[PDB]
């Protein structure tokens, strides 16, 4: 019956400029208007919800109620043929296709190359008397990603990271189409990446077909009419995998490096765990599955510092939640970082405690959708198990060979956009 409280502000524009400029935008309007507040963003009316009951609603009867929604600049720079921007039955089809790159045994098989790249970066970081971490994790993740998705020779194309960086920086920028803008820069970085992605694909097309990585899996894939994915699609899809893992996983690793830096007890607890095993050079996918305490740590890392703040959906049906009215063609924004800061769901919600996830912990006795670092439902992270594998293999190889000290004085407060990151971007020494 009734619509949520809150200011629509100006016609079309709404509170768009406040959204774009104001850090505690959602906090100010949650406090005035309570837990469910309306607003207006870029010509759409928008409801902000949060916490377990709102998540269940979003991830419930999902198909007929909610569809993905992106800003104009993002639609354009991602393109019309990416998982993120595809809809209904095409999204249903492409999600099954791409999950082939992420099966538990395709994941296992990624461990060598992945291990070599983490081992590689680990030497280089040791010999430095200081390491500025955030930008260095960025390069390492991109290297794992581009190696596992397209082959080692593709990742030693040195034009790729700089272009990709410039591509990302303008994904959520204003769509102002002059060459000297974040968006015009992204546009040109996109064209450069696409022309490179083509060469890589056409060259792989010319070889004995294999389904050992993501690019081969994509080539062998068939749509619902039994047709190969077209060439623009292959390209968008690979860019999407790159975009979707980049900031997120970099943020996750930074946060772990941060939190076990400032918590040497938990790091020794994680070290103890790996000593009770047979700590040889070799590291199996199976030995990694014998690490329940590190699993807790990574659970906790992701709840305290969630890499994806939240998300948006658009109502395709008039519907209702908590008695409030949620009208067709308005938008809904859910709030991962809010859910993860809620005091009921997490007591002392600002302390780092891996015990919350022990068999009878605080977070074990919580209702569905209380821990949502990967979202949920139809759009839940397609790369969460890949993400979990790299977080874990890294955490292991780090702790195995290194203690580490942050440096005093540095501002390690977090910038929330686009992904949480210490302001001095985490400077460090390895022991
Ligand atoms: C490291 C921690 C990561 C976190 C916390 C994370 C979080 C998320 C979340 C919350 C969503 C849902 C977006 C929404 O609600 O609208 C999402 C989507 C997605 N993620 Fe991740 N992500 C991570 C890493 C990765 C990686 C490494 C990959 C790929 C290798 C990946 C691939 C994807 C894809 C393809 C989607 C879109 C799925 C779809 O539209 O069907 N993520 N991620």
């Amino acid at each position: 019956l009734p619509i949520p409280p809150g200011d629509f502000g100006l016609p079309w524009l709404g509170e768009t400029l406040n959204f774009l400029n104001d850090g505690d935008f959602g906090k100010k309007r949650q406090q005035q208007f309570g837990p469910i507040f309306k607003t207006r963003l870029f010509g759409k009316n928008v409801i902000f919800i949060s916490g377990a009951l709102a998540n269940r609603f979003l991830f419930t009867k999902e198909q007929e109620t909610f569809q993905a929604t992106w800003p104009l600049s993002t639609r354009i720079l991602l393109g019309p043929n990416a998982l993120a921007t595809q809809m209904g039955e095409i999204h249903r089809s492409r999600r099954k296709i791409l999950y082939q790159a992420f099966l538990p045994r395709t994941l296992d098989s990624y461990l060598p190359k992945m291990d070599g790249i983490v081992q590689g970066y680990l030497e280089q970081w040791g010999k430095a008397n200081e390491v500025i971490w955030y930008p260095q994790l960025r390069r390492m993740t991109f290297d794992v990603a581009a190696t596992l998705f397209m082959g080692e020779k593709v990742s030693q194309n040195p034009q790729l990271f700089p272009w990709f960086e410039t591509y990302i920086q303008g994904l959520f920028s204003l769509p102002i189409p002059l060459p000297n803008t974040l968006f015009g820069k992204s546009q040109r970085a996109r064209a450069l990446l696409l022309a490179e992605l083509e060469k890589i694909i056409k060259a792989r097309q010319q070889q004995p077909p294999s389904e050992e990585d993501a690019l081969g899996i994509l080539l062998a894939a068939r749509d619902d009419n039994n047709q190969p994915l077209s060439l623009p699609e292959l390209k968008d899809q690979i860019l999407l995998l790159l975009f979707a893992g980049h900031e997120t996983l970099t943020s996750a690793l930074s946060s772990f490096c941060l939190l076990l830096g400032q918590h040497s007890d938990i790091r020794e607890r994680v070290r103890q765990e790996q000593n009770k095993l047979q700590l040889s050079q070799e590291l199996t996918a199976e030995t990694l599955k014998k690490m329940p305490y590190l699993d807790q740590v990574l659970q906790e890392v992701l709840r305290l510092i969630p890499p994806v703040g939240g998300g948006f959906r658009e109502l395709i049906q008039d519907c209702q939640f908590q008695g409030f009215h949620f009208p067709k063609g308005w938008l809904v924004s859910y709030q991962i970082s809010q859910t993860h800061a809620d005091p009921d769901l997490y007591p002392d919600p600002e302390k780092f405690d891996p015990e919350r996830f022990t068999p009878d912990g605080s977070a074990t006795h919580n209702p569905p959708f209380a821990h949502v670092p990967f979202g949920g439902g139809l759009r839940e992270c397609l790369g969460k198990e890949f993400a979990r594998l790299e977080m874990k293999l890294f955490a292991t190889r780090l702790i195995q060979q290194f203690d580490w000290t942050l440096l005093p004085g540095q501002n390690l407060e977090l910038v929330v956009t686009p992904s949480p990151r210490p302001k001095d971007n985490l400077r460090v020494k390895l022991h």
